[PDB]
């Protein structure tokens, strides 16, 4: 019957906010005895995922956890299982929805109330996650009467972007980007063109990357709680096991991060 | 029968260096039709370590790749082994070994030729790896007449490390720190004290880690090749899975990087 192992599928092996969510993961789920069956993915596929996920089941699994992918016509398991790092779907499946509408708003909150543009560079619309932070942002910047330009930009260059930024720059009075290593590379690229942060422009990142506080300018951001993303998605999942039959999502806070980018 | 499943342990997925080893492992065997199965561990404990290869061998793991400790001596095994992370040790297991001999003479060699005190903070000499890397700084520092003073430092506390460093800086030219983060740290210490690197010394950390490139001034740094690390470890395994009774070690290069922090 149970094999004491939970698949676990993780897009970014690399990115220390997947990290960080297996962190979690594994926390909850070793300490009652369970190991970790982990696939890697290449891309996002969602062909790829419906297969990690057959071969979890061909492995007997007792639960999977995986990162969130748009759910196909024929999607169908026999197999307790939690997606994490999503939007907050009303479906049937147990979701850990980090609160991107909150990210987005505190996005703006953290700009100083004089700044009259700001520029916000974000990863394609079509990402839940992204768009739902963006609509955030878009709402509380129109409530606090800041204009703003959106710039979709590519999801594995932040130096084209930082180019991208600094190019428009003298045109905002701030710039909010996908993330802190994309803010690390505006930072690097402002000291190349001889611009002060934030003395030419306030600068906001996203996911309180620990890259945040060795910086200068010091990153402000948003911290995504991943650690409690896992740990969440790991208690979730255990509730399934055991027979929970409900479907409610788990909305997990994030938490606004002043540092110098905005202050000085 | 085979599981088609590799048992692997690692403390976590957070820093470079272990993400990598991973991203390299999982490479080259999901690429074989393999999953890995991975136990996280919280400590050194090598009894830990025997009970975490247990579970594998009753899981039907078909190899398994670790991180390296002290063989015990009722240490027995029938499942194909490789380790990583590990010292020229020329016993009968296969050692993925970085060269921590060029890696720890490269770091007093990226120092300036005007530098005649080297602070050099390290772990527990007892971490055979740490004391290659040592004794190879302490060697090369001779050869070049440059004094030093060796400093053990915690595992768990680039805070301290860094107050520590500071503290006595005022007596030394340079300091060698044990990773890129304590070097970070050093940096953000020396800021909050209103001292200069290189300008007040020059400074040198380990791994190569991303962040190196993004702190004012970029850190001098060793990159050991974790992916490398880590295909190789993933290649011997498979070699040994396929009849290859060999218990030769891999030797992996390193590669000294030159940034600002050493510019003299």
């Amino acid at each position: 019957k149970k094999s004491k192992m939970i698949g676990i599928i993780i897009p970014d092996l690399n990115n220390r906010f997947y990290a960080q969510i297996i962190d979690g993961i594994q926390e909850v789920i070793q300490k009652e005895g369970y190991t970790a069956l982990i696939s890697f993915s290449t891309n996002s596929d969602v062909k790829k995922y419906q297969n990690a996920i057959i071969n979890f089941e061909n492995n007997n699994v007792d639960g999977i956890i995986t990162s969130a992918f748009t759910i196909p016509p024929n999607f169908h398991l026999n197999t307790p299982l939690v997606m994490y790092d999503s939007a907050n779907i009303n479906d049937d499946i147990v979701r850990i929805v980090s609160n991107n509408t909150k990210g987005g708003k505190e996005s703006i909150k953290l700009l100083s109330k004089k700044i009259e543009k700001v520029l916000i560079q974000h990863w394609p619309l079509s990402l839940p996650t992204i768009r739902e932070r963006i609509e955030a942002m878009t709402a509380e910047a129109s409530k606090l009467k800041i204009d703003y330009l959106l710039e979709e930009t590519p999801e594995n260059n932040p130096y084209i972007s930082a180019q991208s930024a600094l190019n428009k720059s003298n045109q905002f009075d701030a710039i909010i980007t996908v993330n802190d290593l994309y803010a690390a590379e505006i930072i690097k690229e402002a000291k190349r063109r001889n611009l002060k942060i934030p003395d030419d422009f306030q600068l906001v990142g996203y996911d309180n990357n620990i890259l945040c506080g060795y910086t200068s300018p010091t990153i402000s951001t948003i911290d995504q709680n991943p650690k409690l993303i896992g740990q969440t998605a790991a208690h979730r999942l255990l509730d399934l096991m055991s027979g929970n039959n409900s479907t409610r999502n788990s909305i997990i806070d994030v938490l606004p991060i002043k540092r110098d980018s905005t202050e000085g």
